[PDB]
């Protein structure tokens, strides 16, 4: 009997923490970790229950020796005082040996800690449940020379030094926090200082540490924090509520960066850039993480989750926060779309598969299995539901009122939502329904202008997942406009209101809407800015989704007619090559796509997103029998016609953005646009001309203005067959041996090459001097980007297969999240075509049969076999 957690038993703690004192005593090679934990009895006279697996050296209750029993990873204590009494616990670390990156762990030959979600039980033994919230105070002694940077939550308060040459510093964090909050750094680190002065006059110091060779690329992540600083106070009204703000930067970490009260740790990944090194993607990526961890001190921190199950409760709100952020800062409409793709592309799978969950699940074995497309990603859009129901106002006073109530305390998603139904005066109860069905919901639409209505029917289903069968009707926002035979803008009549846009709600199974005084005949423009997060069927035809192309004003409708084209047109291909007849002429595609390659009034960035082909996941999204080598040489080939019709319109286009761009090589949103462009036109341009990579090498160094620049050339020629492409490869890896961030760009280039011999590539960048597997990021990009490699994944032959298998077995022993995520490589498992089937069964079953195999990963393959 395997432990599952279920959300139905959740019971309030029996007791309560309301101090955590701390001591680290830092050694080599040993810590020993000394708490005095002030508790508070709620049920009084129930045993005292603590959660810890670190090496336990002695217990005491009160000052005396305590009489426990130890069993698993639970200390047990029958015998408790009725009243306030304390608890002594004394454990011992050694963190160089972890290599699960949580709890507490050695880095670069310093020390870090990841607590989130329950990480904090493997320092020491503790009520580690973000329900139980206490005051911490830490003191750390280390030796002065080796450490001496000593960092905990909060604001410092002592230290000294000792004659034998450590030293000693006192944090002391004055708001009540859960555990999974708590963060500890130790090294020999460098400091970039700044500040930010509050609306209400306080200057907060910031200060962000890195290795002292990392330090000169820390600048855009500085400014980034003001620029969150600023923006969380002039749309949030929220400040910030210490004199102190501490990021710091961490090379092996697990995910992107984590929230700690006053003392964000962050994978290198999104702290680090310049020109010369980062595309102009990571400089958007820090931007948004740095906003994001920044977010977290309100929707997190200062109101926190009742429990695991609570989890989008922050995330679903604070990446809303981080998207509201980034599109305020520039260019909103290319990074919603850019936001819809990634849901699409990649939560859309997870809601279709073995593991589909709700966005608060009901049950789960291991919480890190949790951190999900789903809570995030699609938890976000349900936040933005929200916003468009009631408005930026209405959805402020939500805000607000959710801050009134619950500051302070760890609460649920039901809590969120009643303070938005609460503040506004409305009914919400429905909108639950987003939080426990999971699911894309379908809508079936169809339109008719009869008199001068237009009648649009629109019916919504939710299909059965694995946790539920019965799926009740969902509150489903639909925005709405109508365009002429001339693509203008039609106003119509609708609850009392002419205009040319409206929000129909959908609550029921099926609904009319009459969208009244239309006096011309009319092609509907729907789900417009993606307003809820479905799939939608309507009938165009090909001239409509044209139309829509050019000449609908919504960023999102234009870009999904473009993308209904391409998806209608990979689909033609697969008919043909099953017929084993010629290649359609999708000449009304072509035609299409000359247009958007014309048109120079399109916003750069956009022109580029028109021009973006669905990915395979995309493609069979719904289909049975997958043969995933089919989908990728129908795919395949339509870029092979859109490159080679268009060659000559790419190079010119790669000249225009190269003028437009104008040397300005340093990161902006403006300069950006132009490369992305650029680097769109590249991928055409060598897909028609591999041998043009000779032409790029000769003049290499010329082109090599950026990162941007050097990224989008090897992506462009990466699945080349010239051995001119491995010397590129080779040349990069050598230019920027010293840069680990870099270093994995040329671990994922090596992983996702659709050359014919990228395992044995892949097999040798195992052993490359700068490969680590035990490090997540280098771990990901060369093993990750092979997973998703689908003409070697799927490899007819099984290799893929059996190596991803492979590495999932030996991660697995020593980093269980790295091998959990690693094995969604197989999800698609019971869609897959009999032959594929059969050997994703065995290597399945194969890491199952694993002595010792994780809670982690064993959750994930009995979804997928079970
Ligand atoms: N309601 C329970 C609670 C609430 C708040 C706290 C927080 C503590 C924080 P603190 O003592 O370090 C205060 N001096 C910081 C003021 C400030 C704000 C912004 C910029 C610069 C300086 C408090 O403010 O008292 C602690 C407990
Ligand atoms: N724009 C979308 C977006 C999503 C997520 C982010 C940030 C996100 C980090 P996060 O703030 O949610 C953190 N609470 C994850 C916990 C964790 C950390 C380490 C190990 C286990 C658990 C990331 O990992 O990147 C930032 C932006
Ligand atoms: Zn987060």
């Amino acid at each position: 009997s395997k432990t599952v957690h279920y959300l139905k038993d959740y019971q309030t703690p029996a007791y309560h923490i309301l101090k955590t004192d701390l001591h680290f005593d830092i050694n080599e090679p040993q810590t020993v970790v000394k708490s005095r934990l002030t508790v508070e009895p709620q049920r009084v006279g129930e045993p005292l229950v603590l959660d810890g697996s670190a090496k336990l050296l002695s217990v005491k209750i009160n000052g005396a020796a305590a009489d426990y029993v130890l069993e698993g990873e639970t200390l047990t204590i029958a015998g408790v005082p009725s009243e306030r009494f304390t608890v002594e616990v004394e454990t011992e670390i050694l963190p160089a040996e972890n290599k699960s990156l949580m709890g507490l762990y050695a880095s670069g030959g310093n020390l870090f800690t990841q607590c989130e979600p329950e990480g904090f039980r493997k320092i020491t033994f503790y009520i580690d449940r973000p329900d139980v919230m206490s005051k911490f105070t830490t003191t750390i002694v280390a030796d002065k020379k080796r450490y001496p940077v000593l960092l905990s939550n909060g604001n410092k308060i002592d230290g000294g030094e000792f004659s034998d040459g450590r030293h000693w510093v006192k944090w002391e964090d004055p708001f009540s926090k859960p555990s999974y909050l708590f963060a500890l750094v130790a090294g020999d680190l460098a400091v970039t200082e700044d500040y930010f002065t509050t609306m209400s006059g306080r200057n907060v110091k910031i200060e962000f540490y890195t290795t002292e060779a990392d330090k000169p690329k820390v600048g855009f992540a500085v400014e980034s924090l003001k620029n969150a600083m600023k923006w969380d106070e002039t749309r949030f009204g929220l400040e910030y509520d210490l004199d102190i703000f501490m990021v710091v930067a961490v090379g092996d970490f697990n995910m992107g960066a984590m929230e700690n009260k006053g003392l964000n740790i962050f994978n290198t990944k999104f702290v680090l850039a310049d020109s010369r090194t980062a595309t102009d993607t990571d400089f958007e990526g820090i931007e948004s993480v740095v906003g994001h961890e920044y977010f977290h001190n309100w929707t997190g921190n200062r109101v926190t989750c009742r429990d695991w199950f609570q989890l989008s409760l922050k995330e679903g709100l604070t990446v809303f926060r981080d998207q509201e952020f980034s599109g305020d800062r520039a260019s909103r409409a290319v990074r919603r779309i850019e936001n819809i793709r990634l849901l699409r592309q990649h939560q859309f799978p997870e809601d279709a598969g073995p593991t589909a969950h709700p966005v608060r699940p009901a049950s789960y074995e291991e919480m890190n299995n949790f951190y999900t497309m789903t809570v995030y990603e699609k938890g976000a859009e349900v936040v933005r539901m929200y916003h468009t129901l009631l408005g930026e106002e209405g959805f402020q006073k939500g805000m607000k009122l959710y801050f009134q109530r619950h500051d302070g305390q760890a609460v649920t998603c039901d809590d969120f939502r009643a303070a938005m139904a609460d503040a506004n005066g409305i009914n919400l109860d429905q909108f639950a329904l987003w939080y426990s069905q999971a699911g894309t919901p379908v809508l079936e639409a169809e339109g008719r202008l009869k008199n001068n209505i237009f009648e649009l029917t629109v019916k919504q289903t939710v299909p059965p997942t694995p946790d539920m069968t019965d799926k009740q009707p969902m509150m489903i926002p639909v925005k709405v406009g109508l365009l002429n035979r001339n693509g203008e803008a039609v106003a119509f009549d609708y609850q009392g209101k002419r205009a040319t846009e409206a929000v129909l709600l959908l609550t029921e199974a099926e609904q009319t809407f009459l969208l009244e005084g239309v006096t011309e005949a009319v092609v509907p423009s729907l789900l417009r800015g993606f307003s809820a997060p479905v799939h939608l069927n309507y009938p165009y035809s090909d001239d409509d989704l044209l139309l829509l192309l050019a000449h609908d004003s919504d960023a999102f409708t234009r870009w999904e007619a473009a993308q209904t084209l391409y998806r209608r047109a990979v689909a033609a291909n697969l008919a043909t090559l099953s017929d084993g007849v010629e290649l359609p002429k999708h000449e009304k595609l072509l035609a299409a796509v000359e247009k958007v390659i014309s048109d120079d009034l399109l916003d750069n960035a956009f022109k580029a997103l028109l021009l973006g082909v669905p990915s395979e996941a995309e493609l069979w999204d719904g289909a049975e029998n997958i043969d995933p080598l089919r989908y990728h040489q129908a795919r395949e080939a339509l870029l092979d016609t859109l490159a080679v019709h268009f060659l000559p319109k790419w190079h010119e286009l790669n000249r225009q953005a190269a003028k437009q761009e104008n040397q300005s090589y340093e990161y902006s949103p403006e300069a950006a646009g132009w490369r992305t462009l650029r680097n769109v036109c590249r991928a055409f341009v060598l897909r028609a001309d591999p041998a043009h990579i000779e032409t790029v090498a000769e003049k290499y160094g010329e082109m090599a203005q950026n990162m941007t620049h050097e990224w989008g050339i090897l992506s462009a020629v990466n699945g080349n067959e010239s051995d001119t492409r491995n010397r590129l490869l080779a040349q990069f890896a050598d230019k920027f041996s010293d840069d680990a961030l870099v270093m994995d760009k040329y671990f994922a280039l090596v992983g996702s090459s659709r050359r014919s011999d990228t395992l044995q590539q892949v097999r040798t960048a195992l052993q490359h001097p700068k490969f680590s597997l035990e490090n997540p990021n280098k771990a990901r990009s060369l093993i990750g980007s092979f997973s998703r490699n689908v003409p070697h994944f799927h490899a007819e032959d099984g290799s893929g297969y059996r190596f991803i298998a492979d590495k999932v077995i030996e991660i697995d022993r020593f980093n269980p999240q790295v091998a959990a995520r690693l094995v969604q490589a197989f999800n698609l498992c019971n869609k897959l075509e009999p032959h594929r089937k059969n050997l994703v069964k065995q290597a399945l079953q194969r890491i199952r049969a694993q002595e010792g195999l994780s809670k982690d990963v064993g959750e994930i393959v009995g979804k997928i076999l079970d």
